[PDB]
């Protein structure tokens, strides 16, 4: 077990009673850093290790389509950790109130829980150290190599972050060891209730059509940690040898399809890579799919954990906020409210069929991403209004929102985050444009729009 993926987030004395992993970024027992670090000072303390994971208050921010793939994730995570003889505590509310009150109650020895840079986990970090007087560790168990570790500043370019990763794979790619069992079981409802009053409080705030029926198709991504394994063995069987090649076609369904189970924590990133190391397919489609995995995921995570205003307009690259503000005054072609974006009412019918496939399925193809967001930018009053409609559309819709790709896929796409300066343009200025006639020569456009009318 290497030590640096731990890190200390408060000194203190240790009680002792059992170890507390407040499970959070990761969903799942299998492949769990964070758990098995739980499992291992459980051990060496000779004390049980107990789960505990806060279903907070801000549910209601997203749709049914993420509550229930999370929930139904956590009943079969419930399932699996008992059979360990680990218990699962499920509370409701703020994790600064409960997780305080849940380790004075239960005489926890020592918190642990697994990292993630994004601004609402640091509000909970601080709400819990202020409440607590225990050792408090956390552990990165989404990267392969840790965010800390990877690099010590922000990368501004994939091809500076990639022989730092590269360069510690050997070290941090290594196999799993199995979760050991708690030795006697030690000594807060039912999630279907929960899971039952959720989706009543949401809804009112169902993305419907004009026929009153759901948009939203939930038989596309089953979720589960063992659904999330049976994509994964489909995708190195199927669809990896040709994935190099047909990556940036929406009309083929040639991607990995993961990212919903990567985004909850359902599969690990570096279980995935291992197994598609030791399969033997195309070594352009292998390079490439790494390439999105490793580099462009935790080049994600690097830029949301070194760049505190991550979602604002101010973490844009020096070249970028000169140029969006030279064409501030441009006048816009069209200008569009987040009614109009939000039920694809625009002029482009490739922007509409984009952001249909975003309502019906939770999971926009990654080519029309790039263009569902600077086609944002080019319609929207100013660089910090696009901002803030491509992140409420993609942390609402998408399975896989309110992720540290999807902020910095957004800032790519409308600040030019770890790109370069294009031809200049109106309006957008050097942000890489995206043009409908350039989609049009890359993939069957007409088979794109014909499938999400
Ligand atoms: C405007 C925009 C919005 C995005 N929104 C999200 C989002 O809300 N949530 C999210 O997790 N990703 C987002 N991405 C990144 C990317 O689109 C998705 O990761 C990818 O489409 C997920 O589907 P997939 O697993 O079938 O793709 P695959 O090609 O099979 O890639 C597999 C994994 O590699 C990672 N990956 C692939 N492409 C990227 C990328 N461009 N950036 C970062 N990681 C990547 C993902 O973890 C992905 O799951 C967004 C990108 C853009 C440009």
């Amino acid at each position: 077990m290497n030590p640096k993926r731990i890190r200390a987030l408060k000194s203190g004395k240790q009680g002792d009673g059992p170890v507390v992993y407040w499970m959070s970024r990761d969903q799942r027992a299998e492949d769990n850093w964070a758990l098995l670090f739980s499992r291992a000072i459980a051990k060496e303390a000779n004390v049980p290790v107990v789960v505990v994971f806060c279903l907070t208050d801000e549910f209601l921010e997203a749709g049914i389509r993420q509550y229930e793939f999370m929930l139904k994730g956590l009943q079969e995570l419930e399932v699996s950790l008992s059979r360990k003889k680990i218990p699962s505590f499920f509370l409701r509310g703020d994790p600064g109130e409960k997780i305080s009150r849940f380790v004075k109650d239960y005489n926890a020895g020592t918190l642990v829980t697994d990292f993630s840079p994004l601004r609402i986990k640091n509000q909970w970090i601080e709400k819990v150290i202020s409440g607590i007087s225990i050792p408090f560790f956390e552990v990165d168990a989404h990267n392969v190599v840790p965010c800390w570790e990877a690099s010590q500043k922000h990368e501004y370019a994939a091809h500076t972050f990639r022989p730092k990763l590269y360069a510690l794979l050997p070290e941090f790619l290594e196999e799993f060891p199995e979760l050991e069992p708690n030795s006697v079981t030690p000594e807060v409802e039912t999630l279907s209730d929960v899971l039952e009053t959720g989706v009543k409080a949401l809804l009112p705030e169902r993305a419907l059509l004009k026929n009153k029926d759901p948009l939203f198709e939930p038989w596309h991504f089953e979720p589960g940690e063992k659904a999330a394994k049976k994509v994964m063995e489909s995708f190195i069987a199927d669809r990896l040898d040709s994935y190099g090649a047909l990556r940036n076609d929406p009309t083929k369904n040639m991607l990995s399809n993961l990212s919903p189970y990567l985004h909850f924590g359902q599969i690990s990133s570096q279980r995935v890579v291992l197994e598609v190391e030791k399969a033997e397919s195309n070594p352009g489609s292998k390079k490439a799919f790494l390439d999105e995995i490793l580099i462009w995921k935790e080049i994600s995570d690097n830029f949301c954990y070194y760049n505190p205003g991550y979602d604002g307009f101010e973490s844009f690259p020096s070249w970028a906020k000169e140029s969006l503000n030279a064409h501030r005054n441009d006048v816009r072609s069209h200008i569009y409210t987040l009614e109009e974006f939000e039920a694809g009412k625009t002029h482009d019918p490739l922007w509409n069929a984009s952001q249909m496939e975003l309502l019906s399925t939770g999971k926009m193809h990654g080519y029309t991403r790039m263009y569902w967001a600077k086609k944002i930018l080019e319609w929207s009053e100013s660089p910090e209004k696009a901002l803030e409609i491509a992140i409420c559309l993609n942390d609402r819709y998408e399975l896989d929102g309110r992720d540290p790709n999807g902020y910095a896929g957004i800032a790519w796409s409308i600040g030019g985050v770890h790109d370069r300066a294009w031809g200049e343009r109106e309006v957008t200025g050097k942000i890489r444009y995206m043009s409908y006639e350039g989609c049009k020569r890359k993939f069957d456009v007409k088979l794109y729009i014909e499938k999400y009318s």
